């Protein structure tokens, strides 16, 4: 029997996250994701994911100073930056800088802390602007926004909630890629670089970069019905919808939809995305619902980030989940090595080249 | 039920390679791997793996000229090279250069053609030597050896046989990593970079870099018994032995053992490795046998390659298999997204920081 796609296959035991696809609920070590997205911060939730408990006032304070002290890129990395092309995709930029050369958890903390610096530096560089060094007096998210635009805004809160919602979600394709690589006992950077590659795909995190163009292709709320029907006929995948586990609304999508409704109700992109959901759900089209990529992409756009950084923004948060899983998994490691059903030829002879059918 | 490690799980149908773990046989599209390793060449077997048929005289000639025409690194890549640290691991070097920005098969052919150039250039650079540009009048393997050492030797034939033996082997960890990433419809480079990360692990291709040091740790044939017994007591993994599928001798290991016996019988490393096999197999220790990593590593050492390039040498060949699988799989794609058994806490409340247990 072939189990293509591995749907429903449990590849490990985990206490990190419970994904309730039937009721559309997501929990980080027992706490509802929306509670954290609303009441927590990047550092506090990351601490919770890595350490297994909410930090006390002093623990959080010390942890925030730790992450803030890990935001620098080595001097040599900076040298490489100024010799890179200025039109690279941000996911690839991350791969590059992660590939230049308990303790594993300390390593995870450090790599996560530098992600925003890599993105911000490349952004400034690619646009010929002076670099804005990390500020130790700013939080992880505040600082990212500042290294990007040299200013601070209330919108930062919305971005922080978004990161929290995207930090973790069981064994999705990118987390699974990190686990397969981690199962060979390879280094943490290698696991992350593979995860990045998977997250980049249009059938995974990359769908976030495809949504904006799709929404524009639709054009307006009046053209939604026609676009959807066309997609069904052509068997074209509607980006921002569908999921392997959720059999109903994606709680992260619901949360972000509310964010947009409350802060960017007049966004043309949001209006179209909202109408698309209305049509697909009200008509029960394929029994599919919006997934987080539909609204996270719209929020990132409205917050002023480049479209080719959307997947990297997802990674900036999900790196926490990826590393948490790698750490947990290897604590009792098992090489992941499946197989296939052979359907090819048998007993084929090597024919000397001069006797081969012309 | 949990299926940790995915042993025996068929994740797809494939006509590329048949792995007979029970009888210790390996076939590439129906042809025994040792037949190809003995009678074929890198380009001919790669052609066979990608196109599904042995090439005619003219097809092989044209294919060899094609690969030879794809050996150059873009001018910008060269700029980056001279700003990189000189102590990077070769697998990481490959990641870097693959991350700087039918047709998929054409892409696979081009990437495979440049692998040796990346390795040779970094080798020369790291050692402060002048680069030796790819020579279009030389074969894929001949040229690699020449860009590395600026000379041609008969030993090249042994290296070519080794590459052929390592080009492909069903759904191993690195091929699987490439497939997981490929299932999201990510780009070919991303799939390869993830595969590289997995191959690098000590429980996978990386075992090849661990063998030499292990052999030296043993010291001599007289100390083999003591070392093995010690490993059993400490539950230490004996590198170069064991396999998920082979329940007996690894045909590639057998082939390479003969190569060493015929060309480097007096190699101290070979003598130790041979004695290790004798003791483990004759005493039926854990019913394990040598895998290809035991002898491929010894051959690479005797051929004069740096130990931290051994896994990259494996990749130089296996990239053919990785890409062949990606191409085949996505022709009828299916997102790979498993799950886990949740064993963590439930119904946990978010306690305001001021009320948390100090």
């Amino acid at each position: 029997m072939i189990q293509k796609g591995l749907e429903g296959v449990k590849i490990c035991e985990s206490s990190i996250c419970y994904l309730d696809g039937i009721n559309g609920r997501l929990y980080y070590r027992g706490i509802p994701v929306e509670e954290l997205a609303e009441k927590s911060t990047f550092e506090e939730t990351a601490y919770f994911l890595w350490y297994g408990k909410l930090p006390t006032k002093s623990e959080l304070e010390e942890f925030k100073r730790k992450m803030a002290d890990y935001r620098e890129l080595p001097a040599e990395a900076l040298g490489i930056l100024y010799h890179l092309p200025k039109n690279l995709h941000y996911i690839d930029v991350l791969k590059i800088f992660l590939s230049i050369h308990e303790d594993l958890r300390e390593k995870a903390i450090r790599v996560a802390s530098v992600f925003p610096t890599i993105l911000a530096y490349y952004y400034r560089y690619s646009k010929g602007k002076e670099l804005i060094r990390p500020r130790k007096d700013l939080s992880h998210v505040e600082n990212f926004y500042y290294m990007m635009f040299g200013e601070r805004n209330e919108k930062i809160r919305l971005l922080e909630s978004a990161f929290i919602l995207l930090m973790e979600q069981d064994i999705n394709a990118s987390t699974f890629a990190a686990l397969v690589i981690a199962s060979t006992l390879s280094d943490l950077y290698s696991c992350i670089v593979g995860a990045l590659g998977a997250l980049k795909g249009p059938l995974h995190g990359g769908a976030s970069e495809k949504v904006p163009p799709m929404l524009e292709e639709i054009g307006s709320e009046d053209r939604v019905e026609e676009f959807v029907q066309k997609c069904l006929k052509e068997k074209r995948k509607i980006m921002g919808f569908g999921h392997r586990v959720y059999k109903t609304y994606d709680p992260r999508a619901v949360f972000l939809k509310r964010v947009l409704q409350e802060h960017f109700p007049d966004s043309k992109l949001f209006r179209i995305a909202s109408k698309l959901e209305e049509y697909i759900v009200s008509n029960k089209i394929k029994n599919i619902y919006p997934n987080v990529d539909l609204y996270s992409s719209v929020l990132f756009e409205e917050l002023g980030f480049p479209r080719n950084m959307f997947t990297a923004l997802f990674a900036t948060a999900r790196v926490v989940g990826w590393t948490a899983h790698v750490i947990e998994y290897v604590s009792d490691n098992k090489l992941i090595r499946p197989t296939s059903e052979y359907v090819g030829p048998m007993d084929v002879e090597y024919i000397p080249i001069e006797r081969r059918d012309e």
